[PDB]
């Protein structure tokens, strides 16, 4: 029927890695900043360790996420580095030093220009088009689930809902009939773009989740962000059509945003644009430090 999933689930020893500090704590559990020094490899890989109370059902949920996360390999998608079989069960992931895009745009508004915004859109569309190739429906795309490796490199994450509720990011078919397609992820992509273009605003702020279904049914949509030209807003609007097949395809979104990213100032109007600066790996003290290699450069055992 379908193609066999030959992905390798890597089991890592507790002694092979160390927890440095806590990066975040939520519904899932706690994420730690860590270092992974494999076997006798003379490498130090900066990692993020996701950790869970212990219950059999919670372990199933974390192992389902590990399954999906180990099954992906794309420059714009977060891959699972391995798992550690403690009583708790820990997921070892790539350290994304700048955290989530949502908090990033909120904290750096005064230094984010049209080039970065448009490049981010291209990058998310690429990651999403890859998930579509792998026949994978995300079911939770949002600016909080896009992580920042460097200000110039972002990746899609959170496969806790990914298959083969976040109302304000969902397509109408999903809210009304629990239908989830790749075109339903396109609706979520539209909202994510709106979150970036507004510098991290909350979609439909003050409006309760039960009112959203009616609001969308009537024909109401998220407003035009002040920096958006009709060109960019038209794209957002198309991702929010009632007819799923009328919405753009991710491959088309790559093309559309790429054309626009070649002339950013023509599509986004930002006060003091281009005079803006963000940390680049060509900056002083951007990075013991000896033998530190990024996960993207550390391949196989
Ligand atoms: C503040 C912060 N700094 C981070 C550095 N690196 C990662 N690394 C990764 C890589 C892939 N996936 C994830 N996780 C974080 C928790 C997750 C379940 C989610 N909802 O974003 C996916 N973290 C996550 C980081 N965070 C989280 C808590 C948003």
């Amino acid at each position: 029927g379908e193609a066999p999933n030959q992905a390798l689930l890597r089991i890592l020893k507790e002694t092979e890695f160390k927890k440095i500090k806590v990066l975040g704590s939520g519904a899932f559990g706690t994420v730690y900043k860590g270092l992974w020094i494999p076997e006798g490899e003379k490498v130090k890989i900066p990692v993020a360790i996701k950790e869970l109370a212990t219950s059999p059902k919670a372990n199933k949920e974390i192992l389902d996420e590990a399954y999906v996360m180990a099954s992906v390999d794309n420059p714009h998608v977060c891959r699972l580095l391995g798992i550690c079989l403690t009583s708790t069960v820990q997921l070892i992931m790539q350290l994304m030093p700048f955290g989530c895009l949502l908090d990033y745009v909120r904290e750096h508004k005064d230094n984010i220009g049209s080039q970065y915004l448009l490049n981010w859109c291209v990058q998310i569309a690429k990651g999403m088009n890859y998930l579509e190739d792998r026949r994978l429906v995300h079911r939770d795309l949002a600016a909080r689930n896009v992580l920042v490796k460097t200000p110039q490199h972002v990746k899609i994450t959170d496969f806790g809902r990914a298959k083969l509720v976040p109302i304000k990011w969902m397509a109408l078919e999903s809210i009304l009939h629990r239908i989830y397609t790749h075109q339903s992820d396109v609706w979520s992509y539209g909202v994510t773009v709106w979150e970036l273009m507004t510098f991290g605003s909350k979609p439909y702020d003050g409006i309760p989740a039960s009112e959203i279904s009616s609001i969308l049914e009537k024909g109401e949509r998220l407003p035009q962000p002040p920096i958006c030209t009709i060109d960019v807003y038209m794209i957002m609007v198309k991702c929010w059509m009632i007819d799923a097949d009328s919405r753009p395809k991710f491959r088309e979104l790559i093309i559309e945003f790429s054309k626009m990213a070649r002339d950013p100032q023509r599509y986004l109007v930002i006060q003091g644009d281009e005079r803006m600066h963000l940390p680049s790996p060509t900056d002083s003290n951007f990075y013991d430090m000896d033998d530190v290699v990024d996960a993207d450069e550390y391949l196989i055992p």
